[PDB]
């Protein structure tokens, strides 16, 4: 595809606005947004997490006005939704010390988002190649010990919700030319969430040549992970807590050959 | 709808200067700026916080000089937290850091937030625990379901009353608020250390990318804030939220609209 | 006051250079730059700190060359905390980090603050606990009510005397101070770690958005500071505030004004 | 003498690859991990096993055969598999009773370099009496001065799984034809902060607009990404490393 | 000194490149780069540190090609700490973090400092404790009084000797050093985690706001550094300072002066 001129006029722009809910495991009917309590295996060889203990990537495919012209994603506004809910320290939490308030959600986090004109492309990497991933997840197949550092057989598309576990997959930096992605892993038991919200911040999606993601088939792909940390209940057991993510994307019509 | 030119001349500008006090719960007549001590439910199902244990959003609606079409447009903001040094009182019924130590300072989870708009801040409800029973005298997300733990679009509100909207169940609705500029930071964790900056040399510009600030409908300016600074730990170890007031200085100019 | 042109030439400019020593409480003749050990009250109603336990704002009023209308305009500031490496003394009566370890260094809650103005820094009172009884020899919010814990507009003052205005009672009043530029950071918590930078290559510009700095009424420059670096913990576990001096260098120029 | 840049569609090329970490690989299942760390009784008796010592990674990448030289102009790079560190259910020591496993945390070193020849190294030893093991390349004739600076300890990063991270740093007195960047974050309580994006580029050009020039049409990439330590249920700790992605843009440059 | 034009031509520039080794106390023949283990006095009065427990400032006087009038002018600096990876040795008689764990790395209070000037760094004495009794072989503030704990202007000195001036009682004098550029950071706390960046792509410009860098008196360039990285804790729990060398590359040009 050669990239030619942007179309102008009143009908040459459009806006997509939506939210992506987190997929943390949802271990029962009251615990949407949470994972199952985490259990620890006795040995590397016996690691076999249940499905409801594994946070997964979220993805949405948004149809665009039907249009060679293609919609070009130019700017993004994005925000984690419900940051203040993490101030509930009065609900079945373990106390920080005798007579203290409950521990807030804290510890290891992953905040990630992407915007593309096609599915986010994934590369599989495993903490422990002998981990037995559960049915209903899509995970790196034919794992070897090299899968612990880099096995290039582990290629996938983020093309399904509640399916691709966060811990097995990262964006593939060798692909994804038609996607812009951003993530931060902050690891450690003592990690303290720092969540900013504002309606004044914009990310520009144009590459160095001034071209944004081009939406194949008139579809925009949004992807997210917002694992905010772990919630600790009274017994000390811990579970992941996630939050929804807002996306506002501006697009314009671009001609290509 | 259609924004035209800015008016010039000495009479074309005005300023609003004020402070918003915090509403942390005020459990008795000596404890303004504090919540009630925090307790913990045995289960999610039994979570029923007291009114005086829940910090709320602060709001002020400020009448501007009558114009009539012209509208006041908010252009700049200076803001700061008032009384940061009071958190150096570590000798007033605090729990000692260790044997013979000084009192622990206010610390832990904090939320700092302010907004400026030409109409009420628009809110979206999100709950940590949908079975939380919110108390009488608060305005909270109604008909809560388990989906309210992540996103339930039913939960819409306006920040149009003080001591009413609990912080923990409401956030600025990013799908609305076209005519408002908002800024917030949640810093979460038991070991969070307050970092509070003060200066009179910093200004935030409120213009959007087309150079247009909030436009004040009916000649009203809306200021909103939350400054939960952390928790104060008393000698027994029980903890209560501590908040501080926020100063606002807004410059506005007349703008013609159709 | 209408502000007009800047004067130029050899002696259109002058420089002020000095240090402000900290006023931490100075509980005996060997403890300059420290407070008294902190003790904790049993209740809010019984909080009555002794004077030597309360750090105070430092201030100097520096007379400038008589001009008369012209006024001296404060244009740039260089500033630096003096003696930062003194805090590496971990061998002097401190409490060991663990068995056989070095002494704990000064750490924990800090307030670093400085201001330059053409008149006294203007203060607003805010109290952690309105029932606190402040001691004789200090200037503190009077007629305190429960509203003083958040905002009571009665508590207005000028930083016009040393060893007098306790840091915990007073902040710069953001509703005033048009003729002062102030800057401050409170970093609170037991686990706060001091981060102190020094360099002679950094300059802060004092001009406002119109290109006008502080204008020195009666030819006086007002410098104010607090540098509570944290707390020193001695062998017994008791803790006391430790502060350091602050260097100021201000360039000023002559400015013509009307009225 | 460096002269003009060549233009035309044949004048640019691109190198893209991953460097795997070399953490020690103590058994056939533990690629990316070191052996459990044990501690010597004295400085004099410090003698770590090979599989306990992370090493620098390096790849020499051949370029299209070309006086013209390939000039390295820009770099995109990130750590690959950052999310794998969210596995807190695999034989980890629990944070507290009934809690999740501790994540990888503690001392980290993240390092990358791009050059037109092998990275040049200077040796510095924590403890000069450390006996380094067979199969590593380490500062020879160590003296007590080697603990601060002994200029005899010079080497080229010209072999994988060989140069231990703790012995060697880039020689700042050399490396005129390499650009290097590294951060050591030290302490038991260090928490990994790992950013990924395909939108960030590092420019490799010096202050005269000249990037690394590839001698013999070879590009040298080097890395260390020791992310911290994993603690298993017994409390013993091993280094965990991750791979690093490199994409380098290059252009043809004439030289005399 | 009125400063005139810069010379040009091939011969008008020169470069100084070297390493300054740290002076941490070197308590025995095997422990170069370390201090003696730290012990604590029972009173301020009895504070008597041994010489080998006291890190000192490092300095090098580098003679430059003889010029005469012309002076060498220091224009740019590359600098970095050498050996940052040695701090990953957590297997050498360190105290375990916990049962069966690795040894604690170097951590805690640090001071990183460097300066370039055309004459000795000028120093001001400040004392944590004015009654500290500094040892023979060190150069320390004389006639200390209680005012020395905050500012006593009698305590002036030149950094004109190696392993002599202890770090803890001297800082750069901000009322002087017109002809030097200095940069330092103290990061204090038992829980300080060292963050050490290395790169050969960073340059510090030494020119002042008038475009004039340090002018080298008698054709001598003065380099100074302190890099106390933290403390090493051995198995017994005793702790000692650990330092590293610093690289300096300075570009200088000939400048005419009257």
């Amino acid at each position: 595809v050669e990239v030619l001129e942007v179309k102008t006029g009143v009908d040459s722009i459009t806006e997509v606005e939506c939210f992506l809910t987190p997929e943390m495991g949802d271990p029962d009917e009251h615990l949407r947004g949470f994972s199952k309590s985490i259990s620890i295996s006795d040995t590397f060889e016996s690691d076999s997490p249940n499905r409801d203990m594994l946070p997964c990537y979220s993805v949405a495919r948004i149809p665009l006005p039907n249009l060679i012209l293609m919609w070009e994603a130019v700017t993004l506004k994005t925000e984690v939704i419900g940051v203040t809910s993490l101030m509930n320290v009065h609900s079945n939490g373990q106390a920080t010390h005798d007579n203290g308030a409950g521990k807030p959600v804290q510890g290891t986090s992953f905040h990630f988002f992407s915007v593309g004109g096609e599915a986010l492309e994934l590369q599989g990497v495993l903490f422990n190649y002998r981990t037995k991933y559960p049915d209903g997840t899509i995970f790196p197949k034919n794992a070897t010990v090299q899968s612990q550092v880099m096995n290039t057989e582990h290629k996938a598309y983020l093309d399904k919700n509640k399916a691709y576990p966060v811990e097995c997959w990262v964006p593939d930096p060798t692909r994804n030319e038609n996607t812009r992605y951003f993530g931060t892993l902050t690891g450690g038991e003592n990690v303290m969430p720092v969540l900013h919200i504002t309606n004044t911040a914009t990310t520009v999606l144009l590459d160095e040549f001034g071209v944004g993601p081009l939406c194949k088939g008139d579809n925009l792909y949004l992807s997210a992970v917002d694992v905010c940390g772990m919630f600790t209940n009274r017994s000390g057991s811990q579970q992941w807590r996630g939050l929804s993510r807002y996306f506002k994307v501006q697009l314009r019509k671009r001609r290509v050959k």
